[PDB]
């Protein structure tokens, strides 16, 4: 199993390479690997890497292809005008460009194979697509093919996709080689990947990266595992959570810090195509949005996420309610019985089910996870799975049972359908975790739940106060707590926005002191600052020299614990980007004493200013290292929707970003 055509450090300075003579006559049978590792750190718009073409006149059409584009896209062109075929497969955001100052080996491993009709791309050690066919073409058996090409395609004697860039090694194979063969192949890959397509979680699609490091020393990361596609809503999405005990080298298979079992965790290929990639699991409670944080006092980790029911919808559920009722002084949740048009009952100490139009308890009771009993009885209901074999998206029973839960469609006791915010927490630093609690209402009973702030709660460094931010529209809501998130009170911080997803994240400058960097709709980052640890607040400043889109990213943010040019350091991750998600920065900034006032002295690009970088999440090593978890794609863009494995981890040191 050797190669046919072995060749190297070819240089691709918009002048193509011909290797017509030395690969052509080699190739034969209608199955090919193509193995080639390249680097390209100033690609054009759209070039070509590897081309095999019948360059003459009236062939235009009859080419093959490895292209790959500047927003770090890759795929490739399968034409044969005679044969009437012209397939075109690819997968955006499958590239490295640049990483601590050098260019990216890029491992890309693509395989033809004509007895499963298949044509499968690897970049980086990572399946980015694979496709059936009804018409097989095999690469080489396109009518007319008289030219092999480096660095751009021939049609009809001119240079098409010119490319810059290099290709150290090429290697071609007369065989569809096995899918283990491929693993075999060593990789040269700056980042490495911490949850990922069939690991324990059995998620396709993962998004909202958090990380905190432990006082152990343990590095702590937790995720949406998200199951419908990348889609916030509707779907199914679980946390999910995974350790690293030696400086983020390697990480533990994860568990759930977060799950329902109304649907089954499926690993799903959702569709891209424009019919059908805003198909959602419309019927699903899920999760969405974690953060954690570490209690001093107790050695607890406390692991928050906002929660939603089955029948959540989009408008009309359910602004205006939080889902509890008050009583007196206290808050008890609200539940609606199957026939009932109201919310006729609610759940009192130790959950008993109270009916509110008789104000007399009933034979049922809500258990600590949120699931019903009559009598003492679990009750249960059919599991639902997802598949798309009627050519669109279906949600059937299963036959399975699970616990009845109060969050579930099928649940004779349901909850109102709009945001809550649940709290975990783990006693062995992320082995375990407890059964969640739901938070109470902190805006009144007729206000419907604040926003999760996903990333880091902040423990401050000179007390046992633990803060949780979140948002709603016109206000940070802070959440705090001085007795290990036992209970909580709000501290609310007005923004000139409304209906903005003002994601935040704190650093504490000095001991008492929070500054909080958040996500608007201005194009800038803003901040404010609480100098009575978390009391009160500030007015609302903004950020220089970083720009966002309109709609604008998530921000994170770490205090470092040296010093940087002999001051207090904070460091930024982010986009610096106004037209999309891209252009990776940590920013470093250096705090002055006098006023507190930061300056930004320090830009790092973590990969090309038009490589995708969406929501992140930094943290301070114990070896002072940098570790960063984040979306390596747009996550925002209708065409970057149900990648796999595009959410990565890098190690990083301070002198890399100076
Ligand atoms: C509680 O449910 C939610 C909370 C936040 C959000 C917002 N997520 C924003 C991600 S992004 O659109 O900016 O990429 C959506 C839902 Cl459905």
């Amino acid at each position: 199993i050797s190669p046919i055509f072995q060749g190297g450090s070819y240089q691709l300075n918009n002048k193509s390479i011909d290797i017509s003579s030395l690969l052509l006559d080699k190739l034969s049978g209608e199955s090919q690997t193509v193995v080639m590792k390249f680097k390209a750190d100033k690609p054009n718009s759209l070039q070509a890497l590897f081309g095999l073409s019948n360059s003459k006149a009236g062939f235009k059409n009859n080419y093959f292809s490895i292209f790959m584009r500047d927003s770090g896209e890759i795929g490739v062109e399968i034409r044969d005008a005679q044969k009437g075929i012209n397939y075109l497969f690819s997968r955006p955001a499958s590239l490295w460009g640049k990483h601590k100052g050098q260019a990216v080996e890029n491992t890309l491993v693509f395989v033809s194979d004509s007895k499963d009709k298949t044509y499968t791309m690897y970049v980086n050690g990572i399946e980015v697509f694979s496709e059936t066919v009804d018409t097989f073409l095999p690469i080489s058996n396109i009518n007319g093919i008289d030219k092999a090409t480096l660095g751009a395609v021939n049609r009809e004697g001119k240079e098409h996709y010119l490319a810059k860039g290099s290709i150290d090694e090429i290697s071609l194979f007369n065989k569809a080689i096995s899918d283990q063969e491929v693993s075999t192949i060593p990789l040269s890959n700056p980042f490495q990947l911490i949850f990922q397509s069939g690991d324990s979680t059995q998620a396709n699609y993962f998004r909202i990266p958090t990380l905190y490091t432990l006082s152990s020393g343990r590095v702590l990361s937790s995720i949406d595992a998200r199951y419908g596609g990348t889609h916030d809503s509707k779907s199914k999405i679980n946390i999910a959570t995974s350790y690293s005990d030696d400086n983020g080298k390697t990480w533990s298979e994860p568990i759930f810090a977060m799950k329902f079992n109304d649907y089954e965790e499926q690993l799903v290929y959702w569709p891209r195509d424009n019919k059908l990639k805003n198909s959602q699991i419309s019927g699903s409670a899920s999760f969405i949005d974690s953060s954690i944080v570490e209690d001093k006092k107790s050695g607890k980790t406390i692991l928050l996420a906002d929660v939603m029911p089955a029948g959540i919808g989009n408008n009309n559920a359910n602004k205006a309610d939080s889902g509890f009722k008050e009583i007196n002084g206290h808050y008890y949740l609200k539940l609606k019985k199957n026939g009932d048009n109201d919310f006729r009952y609610t759940v009192r100490e130790n959950g008993v089910v109270y009916n509110e139009t008789t104000n007399k308890p009933t034979n049922y009771t809500i258990n600590d996870k949120y699931e019903v009993l009559e009598g003492g009885k679990s009750l249960t209901v059919e599991q639902y799975s997802v598949d798309f074999d009627s050519g669109s998206l279906r949600e059937r029973h299963n036959g399975k049972q699970v616990p009845m839960n109060v969050f579930y469609k099928d649940s004779l006791f349901k909850v109102t359908p709009t945001n809550y915010i649940a709290m975990t927490t783990s006693q062995n630093r992320g082995e375990s975790w407890e059964q969640f609690k739901l938070l109470p209402p902190f805006l009144g009973e007729k206000h419907n739940g604040t926003y999760l702030c996903p990333g880091q709660g902040l423990a401050l460094k000179s007390s046992n106060r633990l803060i949780f931010a979140t948002y709603t529209s016109g206000e940070l809501t802070y959440l705090i707590s001085d007795d290990s998130g036992q209970t909580w009170k709000k501290s609310s911080a007005s923004i000139p926005f409304k209906n903005a997803t003002a994601e935040a994240q704190m650093v504490e400058l000095r001991d008492g002191v929070i500054r909080t960097f958040f996500r608007t709709t201005t194009g800038k980052i803003a901040y404010m600052t609480s100098r009575d640890s978390g009391e009160t607040w500030s007015k609302v400043s903004y950020i220089d020299g970083i720009q966002q889109t309109s709609y604008g990213t998530q921000v994170s943010a770490i205090k470092y614990s040296q010093l940087i040019d002999g001051k207090e350091a904070v460091i930024l991750s982010t986009p610096n980007s106004r037209s999309g998600r891209k252009g990776g920065q940590l920013v470093v900034g250096l705090v002055n004493k006098e006023d507190d006032s930061i300056d930004w002295k320090y830009h790092y690009d973590i990969d090309l200013p038009s490589y995708g970088y969406a929501y992140s999440a930094i943290t301070e090593l114990p070896n002072h290292h940098i570790g960063v978890l984040f979306e390596k794609y747009d996550s925002w863009s209708r065409n970057e929707l149900h990648l796999s494995n595009v959410v990565q981890y890098i190690d990083l040191e301070i002198n890399d970003l100076t």
